[PDB]
């Protein structure tokens, strides 16, 4: 018997502003269904306090997608609309099983390309330095595929305990704060006028080396706010 995330109060504000996609982007459960007790092995309340996401398979996901609150439709905002768009979370990333290589846990996505992905990464060299078992940001500065289209940053090594995140977008600039420390005024002006941006959070499994290996991510808190 699995306990539903909506059975406690902690996540109700964000569930009232999200739909769930599982196991792919095109298969979704509405905000109303989430508030109404949606539960499964992919999305349940773990140890009485964690909104836990689980997913296996290449490019599969169990992920919340920002909606207009109170039964509204899909949100679309712009990096240059003058409003500050903020996402906060507290995440416990447990040890990922063999075959899981990268798990995107928060995003700014849009109808064009992902402006930002915060992901757990097993192993990567960045600007001549090797990092392992760590949290990375990937920001797009163009629409191409080569590395010049991205800015990748080591944010923090994965910790045993909960790790807090804050993503702030205002006036075409991005700030990321991890455990209260600023880790990224990153320019987003390439995306000026893109009116389809939205936040996501959960687990999106990228480039696994086993199709059966299950990514698993635990949220102690998640909120998205517009000021
Ligand atoms: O930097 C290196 O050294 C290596 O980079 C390798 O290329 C990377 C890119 O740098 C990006 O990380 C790129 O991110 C992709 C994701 O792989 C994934 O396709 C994602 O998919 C979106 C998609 O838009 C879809 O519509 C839906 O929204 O799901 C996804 C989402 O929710 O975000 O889109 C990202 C993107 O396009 O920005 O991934 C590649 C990669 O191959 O993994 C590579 O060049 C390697 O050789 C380098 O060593």
């Amino acid at each position: 018997f699995l306990t539903a995330v909506s059975s406690i109060d902690t996540f109700l504000p964000v569930l009232n502003e999200a739909k769930l996609q599982w196991p792919t982007s095109a298969l979704a459960a509405s905000s109303e269904e989430l508030l109404g007790g949606y539960v499964g092995s992919q999305f349940y309340l773990q140890d009485g306090k964690y909104m836990q996401f689980q997913i296996a398979g290449s490019s599969n996901r169990c992920e919340l997608r920002q909606m207009i609150p109170d039964g509204g439709s899909e949100i679309g905002w712009a990096v240059d609309d003058g409003t500050t768009h903020t996402a906060t979370s507290s995440i416990v990333v447990p040890e990922q099983v063999d075959g899981v290589e990268e798990v995107t846990i928060m995003q700014i996505n849009s109808g064009e390309a992902p402006q930002l992905r915060i992901s757990w990464i097993r192993s990567k060299s960045l600007d001549g330095v090797a990092y392992e078992d760590f949290i990375m940001s990937t920001v797009r500065i163009g629409t191409g595929d080569s590395s010049d289209n991205f800015v990748k940053t080591h944010l923090a090594d994965r910790t045993a305990g909960a790790m807090s995140f804050q993503i702030d977008v205002k006036d075409s600039k991005l700030t990321i704060t991890v455990n209260g420390n600023v880790v990224v005024g990153q320019d987003l002006s390439f995306w000026d006028g893109t009116d389809s941006c939205y936040f996501k959070a959960g687990a999106y499994n990228n480039n696994p080396t086993s199709e059966s290996a299950t990514a698993r991510i635990k949220f102690a808190a998640l909120a998205w706010v517009d000021h």
